[PDB]
């Protein structure tokens, strides 16, 4: 399948990245250890329950297993467990896994496309780590649940809402992270249908939700009768003309993740477009404002979760990017600079119950949800970035 041309911006003023110091083992180690101190404090705070999607005055509230974000908590626990092999972490994380198994068995709060966010960092994670059969069971059942939203007309996984209904007949860019679940199900079962849906969804996204200038729509609508693409909508950003930071980051990470399983060089080019766009709109400290139209002096809040996610994406793509790519070294230095800023300026220093790992995210600006607050996916991707740098990490995704 052909991907439409996108503008690939040159990485403007690349010395801003290349002149930086690479992160050392001790620097990353100390960041991991500081994060783990907070995680241990929070295991007692949350018990068998979960952080809310975002913090409130930098303190999480406690909730049950009914959001799109619960898996990110379990993911933090598994990442920590990989770092220190503490049976206590496995104990609580595996209890989360059993809760996720209960959730899919009873089809509780799962009529949406976020099955991957929920089940990948929780259940698939455990399967990677120790091959737990209930973790596998939950993962496959979750994959089947996700498959239920696939639309043959347009070849995409429909976002939450009424299935097949024109006014809801759309994909959202974050679904790029959720099709990884389907690639896993394909690998485990040999059932081609999983892979076909993932691949079709990828191209439907690439050709439509990614714009000609390499920026990202949040949502893209299709015609339920013909399957034709209709229009993109820039949801969650400041204005119609703006550039929501996390949407860009979902592309930056979702593309290389899918590339692992598809190996289409068009995906590397699409990555270069989206990543250069993101890099060019970073402020002085290389940490994205919540909308990329804002830079230093705007007085707008950052969205650190977008930057954490982009770091993971760049790290992933660099595993595959040819050595002869003239920007490969720039990308390496870029991800180091970005992660350094997160560690040194945005990571949590106050070790008290309910604090996040990472401060200054924005969940949903217009809805006033988690505005300049920690959030659980930002915490997760920050710790994933740390673990990525520190070891040869086997992806949950």
């Amino acid at each position: 399948m052909k991907i439409k041309p996108v503008k690939v911006e040159s990485i403007e003023n690349p010395k801003r990245f290349l002149n930086s110091r690479l992160l050392t083992k001790i620097e990353v180690e100390e960041a991991i250890e500081k994060a783990l101190k907070q995680l241990y404090i929070n295991i007692d705070y949350f018990g068998e329950e979960y952080p809310t999607p975002a913090t409130f005055n930098n303190i999480y509230k406690v909730m049950d297993n009914t959001e799109w974000t619960n898996g990110f908590w379990t993911g933090c626990l598994w990442l920590a467990y990989e770092y220190n092999q503490d049976k206590k972490l496995k104990n609580i994380a595996h209890k989360n896994v059993l809760s996720f198994l209960n959730r899919i068995n009873n089809r509780i709060a799962l009529d949406h496309h976020d099955l991957g966010f929920l089940y990948t960092p929780s259940c698939t994670a455990e399967y990677r780590i120790n091959g737990d059969v209930k973790a596998l069971e939950a993962t496959i059942k979750a994959a089947d649940k996700l498959m239920e939203r696939y639309q043959e007309k347009g070849g995409f996984i429909q976002a939450w809402g009424e299935l097949g209904y024109k006014e809801h007949y759309r994909l959202i860019i974050d679904c790029l992270l959720n099709i990884q679940l389907l690639f896993f199900a394909y690998e485990q079962t040999g059932d081609e249908k999983y892979r076909q849906v993932a691949v079709n969804h990828f191209y439907a996204s690439a050709n439509n939700v990614v714009r000609d200038d390499s920026s990202a729509f949040h949502t893209f609508y299709f015609d339920p009768e013909t399957g034709e693409p209709l229009k993109g909508v820039t949801r969650q950003g400041y204005s119609d003309e703006s550039s929501w930071a996390r949407g860009q980051a979902w592309g930056i990470y979702g593309i290389p993740l899918s590339y692992r399983k598809m190996k289409d060089y068009q995906q590397i080019i699409l990555f270069k477009g989206m990543t250069n766009y993101f890099l060019n709109r970073l402020p002085e400290d290389k940490v994205s404002y919540w909308d990329l139209i804002f830079t230093d002096g705007s007085g707008q809040p950052r969205d650190t979760s977008a930057t954490a996610t982009a770091v993971c994406g760049i790290h992933e793509m660099l595993k595959y990017l040819p050595e002869v790519d003239p920007d490969k070294e720039t990308y390496k230095y870029a991800m180091h600079t970005m992660l350094r800023s997160l560690i040194e300026q945005y990571s949590n220093n106050e070790l008290i119950a309910g604090r996040p790992l990472l401060l200054h995210g924005v969940y949903s600006w217009h809805s006033g949800k988690g505005v300049d607050e920690g959030n659980i996916w930002g915490d997760y991707y920050y710790l994933e970035a740390l673990i990525r740098f520190y070891k040869d990490w086997e992806l949950y995704w």
